[PDB]
Formats: C-alpha cells, sequence, structure tokens
C-alpha cells in the first residue's frame, strides 16, 4: 500500500525556487508511488487579518501554481482546506484531547505574540487534524513546523491509547537541490526574507530574476576561481548548484566549462538558466490561472476525493468518543 | 416574522419538574410565537472526559424527553450537534475574532476544549441568526462573549450577524431555600409515582400549630414550595389553592401534590418511552432535524466565508 503524504500549502500565491528545486519537484515525480494530498489551509491563514479580496486571489494563485509545476489532480489530492468541513470537524473534538500547556508553550505562539487571537493559539489542533484526517504516514516539515508535527503525533497516540488504533501516527518525511540566499549564500533562500533581493519567486518577471542574479555575491579571489567549495566559496558554490539543479550538469561538468572564466560568466548561465525555467512554469500557471472554470472543477474533485477519505476517519472517531452516528 | 430562539441542551437525560415547569413547558407553549431552535450540544459534552457509551444513551434520552415535553419536530428545529458540521467550522472561523485573554479571563475557567468552547458556544447561536437565547446566570458571561464577538465581526465586514440577546418556582424538597437542580431534593420527570409521592411525603415543612396552608416564603418555605409546584401543575393560581386547603393539614396538601406531579408525568413517561425505544422515529427526527438546521446554518456560515475571503465552495 502507497505511504499517504500530507502537505499544506499556504494561500501566499508565492514559491520559491528554492522551495521548487527541492522540495516540490522532486515530489512532482513521486506522485505514482505516494499517495500525496496537498491541502491549501486557508483556515490557517485567518489566524493573522487577511485582506478578504487577497485572500481569494492568493487561494487561487497557488492552486495554479502547484497545477503548473505539475500536481496532477488524478493522481494526487489537492484541495482547498475550508471547502472539507472534516477538517473543522476534527479540529475541535482533537481540542478535547489536547492540553491547555502543550498549546500555551508553543514557540510559535510566543513568537506570534494582549493583541492575540485564540486561532493563533489553536492553530496546533487543526493542524494536528488536517494530518490525522487521512491516515496520514508522512508529512513534509520544515524545522518551524516540527513543534507542530509532535503534537499530532502526540494526540494520535493519546487517542489510540483510549479508544483503539484509530490514527495513523504520523512521521518526518524529507527527501533536492541546495538553494542559497542570493546576497547571503550561508543562509537558505526562505521565501519569508525581508530583503526580497535574496530570493528569486517562480512567478517573478524574468526582467528582474537576471537583475537578482547579477548582484549575487561572490567571493573576493584574485582571479576569480569558479570551483565549488561551501566553506571559502558560499556564493559561487550557490550559483553552482542553482545551475545544477536546472540543467542536470554535474558539479564537476561546470566547473570544468568555466575554467578560467569570471563570476560573470557563471551569472550569466545560471540567469538564463533560471528564466527559462520560470518561463515553462508561467506559461503553465498563465493558462491555468485564467480558466476559473478549469479550476473550480480542480477545487471541486478535490474537495470530495478529500472528504470521501477524511469522512470516513472522522466516522470512526465519533463513534469511539460516543456520539450519535448521523442517520 | 418570528423571532429566532436558540437553545442548547447538554445531552443529561435526568430532568426534574423544577426543570420542565420552570423553562421547556413554557418554551413548548411558543414554539408558534417564536422560531425555536434546539441543539442536543455533544460536542460541548466532551469537553469533560465522557463515557462513550453513557454519552450516545444520554444524547438520546434528552431527544426523546424533549419531543415528549412537547418539542415539535415540525414547528421547531430540534437536532444534535455533531450532526452539523456548519457549528464546528464557523467556531474555528471564530476563534480568529475571539482575543486570547477574552476565554482566560472567563469566571468558569485542562484540556482544549474546555478553553475554547465559548468559542464554539458563540458559533451556536450566531449560526441561526438568533435573536434570543435562553441562559442560566452561569452562562451570562458567554452569551456576552457571543455579543461581542458578533459585534467585532460585523464591525469588519459588514452585518453579517444578529447580536443576540438574552430572552415557576420549584425548590428543593429538603432545603427550600435553594432551587431544584442528592436526588431526593429532586423530582425526575421519569420518575415512577411511588418514588415520587415518597419523595414528597419527605418534603420539609413547618411547625405552626395549628398547621396552616398558607403561601410565606419567609416563614413557610417548605409549604409555599408545595403549593408552588401545586400551583404550576394545576393552573390554579395559589389563592384559589389557599381557599381549597383552609381547614386542612400539610398531610393533605402533600397527598394532592403528589396526586397532581404524578398525574402529569405519567404523560410525558408514555410520551418518553415510546419514543425512546423507537429508533427508526429517533434516526428521522435526528435526519429531519439535521437537515434543516444545516440549511439554516449554511446561509449563515457561507456569508461569513465569503466577507472573509475564501474561495466559495464549488
Ligand atoms: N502550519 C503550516 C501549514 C500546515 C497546515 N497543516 C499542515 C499539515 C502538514 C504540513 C503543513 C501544514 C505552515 O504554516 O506552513
Ligand atoms: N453550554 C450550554 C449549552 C449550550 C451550547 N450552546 C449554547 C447556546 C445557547 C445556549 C446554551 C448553549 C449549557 O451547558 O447549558
Ligand atoms: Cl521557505
Ligand atoms: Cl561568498
Ligand atoms: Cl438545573
Amino acid at each position: 500500500t502507497k505511504p499517504i503524504v500530507f502537505s499544506g500549502a499556504q494561500p501566499s500565491g508565492e514559491l520559491t525556487i528554492g522551495n521548487y528545486m527541492g522540495a516540490l519537484r522532486q515530489w512532482v515525480n513521486m506522485q505514482d508511488d505516494y499517495h500525496c494530498i496537498y491541502c491549501i489551509v486557508d483556515q490557517h491563514a485567518i489566524t493573522v487579518r487577511q485582506d478578504p479580496q487577497n485572500l481569494r486571489k492568493a487561494t487561487l494563485d497557488t492552486l495554479a501554481l502547484y497545477l503548473a509545476c505539475g500536481i496532477d489532480p488524478q493522481k494526487s489530492t489537492i484541495f482547498v482546506q475550508s471547502h472539507v468541513p472534516e477538517h473543522a470537524q476534527l479540529g475541535w473534538a482533537l481540542n478535547c484531547y489536547t492540553y491547555f500547556g502543550e498549546l500555551s508553550r508553543m514557540t510559535q505562539f510566543k513568537d506570534k505574540s494582549e493583541n492575540i487571537n485564540a486561532g493563533l493559539f489553536d492553530y496546533p489542533v487543526l493542524m494536528a487534524a488536517d494530518i490525522l484526517l487521512y491516515q496520514t504516514n508522512q508529512v513534509p516539515v520544515g524545522e518551524d513546523q516540527k513543534q507542530h508535527l509532535e503534537l499530532s503525533r502526540d494526540v494520535a497516540q493519546r487517542f489510540n491509547a483510549i479508544y483503539g488504533d484509530i490514527f495513523k501516527v504520523p512521521e518526518p518525511f524529507i527527501p533536492g537541490a541546495r538553494v542559497m540566499s542570493l546576497l547571503e549564500p550561508t543562509k537558505k533562500m526562505s521565501k519569508s526574507d525581508d530583503n526580497r533581493n535574496n530570493v528569486i519567486g517562480l512567478l517573478e518577471d524574468p526582467k528582474s530574476v537576471v537583475k537578482k542574479i547579477k548582484r549575487a555575491v561572490t567571493d573576493s579571489d584574485e582571479p576569480p576561481v569558479v570551483r565549488y567549495d561551501v566553506q571559502n566559496k558560499a556564493g559561487v558554490s550557490n550559483l553552482l548548484d542553482i545551475l545544477s539543479a536546472v540543467t542536470g550538469q554535474s558539479i564537476p561538468e561546470l566547473e570544468q566549462h568555466f575554467e578560467g572564466k569570471m563570476y560573470g560568466h557563471l551569472k550569466g548561465e545560471v540567469a538564463e538558466a533560471v528564466s527559462g525555467m520560470l518561463t515553462e512554469l508561467q506559461e503553465r500557471y498563465h493558462r491555468f490561472r485564467n480558466d476559473e472554470a478549469f479550476l473550480n472543477q480542480v477545487m471541486k474533485e478535490g474537495a470530495e476525493k478529500a472528504s470521501a477519505h477524511a469522512s470516513k476517519t472522522l466516522k470512526a472517531v465519533y463513534e469511539a468518543i460516543g456520539f450519535v452516528a448521523k442517520p
């Protein structure tokens, strides 16, 4: 039986080449060997105040972007969280099996903190419901969500001890390419960066892409030497890693290629490689994003697959708890 | 048209005549002056540890008992809370418009459900455009939170919610200064006439010599409470009962109270056992009640989701 993988996607409308070449692009090629579920978590998004029109548009942006990256709605389950009522239903039930102190001591809650709302406090529980609803075996998680996945595992184990093996206990599972910040090559490229000159978005205009890459930090070696050395030449190594990730050429092959050349040549090839990659992705993105009837059909079928799987686990949860079954 | 009243009923099943003749019986008679909604709140019940079988049984007990008292599932909306997903859905959304300090400052307030259930209660009420909510003094603070959250959300997004408003003296048989709510203080609605008469016989009375059937809450609390119970059941004003009991002792009063209470309870109990043992009938009531409740509630939930900025579920 295929492992079940659950991934939450904030409706931001933004991904970086780091997110894509590092995580998503590889997952696109694993949709046949895993049961991949992608959930656009608009219910988590409103734990911070959102402009309503931006939220709706960014939900569709994110959907069209995942489709353009290659998520196939036939092979995978992709949907909008609020379209599947089971997420909020199980979220409430798991509140009653979650300790108050488990939530009050979350780093995200103290790091987001009297002008705080209960959704910021409670969103770890909704996250646990998102995962446990689908008998999830694996969850891709960054270091910042690690504490949240641990709670989901603790709640699944706590519930199972009381009522039987109802939930699968999820595990972290992070498999690709190493993409660092353009002006700070010792820090991973992050979509949350304040300095946007460190980041290349998948939907960034190609003109701005070449500009940012030409600004990418390199070293003061005289004469310049294009070789991979992360400790001494972090900037040059980062550009080599990005170029290798886009073109498939190995680092040694690129080194021989740039023997005797300046860092400007490396930046030039990186810029046109990345720009070409974003050009292909953006052609697909605009096709999908300007056909909102297609997007609606994807959302409808995705939510129906999601609800059909999710309601099996919710019904088992309600039976164990002692709710009268819905006729 | 008719104002909407929302009432949450905990799945307990063991109501007293104080509950019935104080609140639920008048409620039953108001089903055509109001659009009455009765929600059996099993999702609130699990904020404290519940035995699964007892929770399931008590949910059905409450439904059968409310029907037996005269709640009409065609005139009113009666349903089990967990059968209507819109309650949890709006419950989560309203968490994001509730201050954490509002919940921590709650007097009644350990799992997160016990901390967060006031938000779910606000969702329960606001889903149905509720005008009035009958609340005990212990829930007054909860109702005020629901008003604050509704006004706060409306100020941000427009007038989506209606701001709700708050909407027979039966005392303990052994200590009549406290209300009937030690089961010897209590007369349950599902209590056989033999048990009812025995508890009423043990009801405290004064020591006036000669004993007098007169209403006096200061000096004759026990006798007055018995006159209150009889007045509630028969419909006779207390002064009429005083004239009727002139020259009679407290044994005569207690015998009349027992006969009247048991006569009322045999009607309710015959209906309760007919409904309670008919699983198909209860399933039909819960099914139609959930469908009515969801159709009403989905209207508010869809407006909330549209205002907030969610893509509408296609
Ligand atoms: N909290 C996650 C989003 C999320 C919700 N549910 C999830 C389940 C798995 C992974 C991520 C998620 C984030 O901010 O990124
Ligand atoms: N918590 C309430 C039940 C309830 C839930 N939601 C409500 C809304 C209105 C009135 C009561 C309720 C009680 O214990 O009685
Ligand atoms: Cl990131
Ligand atoms: Cl460097
Ligand atoms: Cl009471």
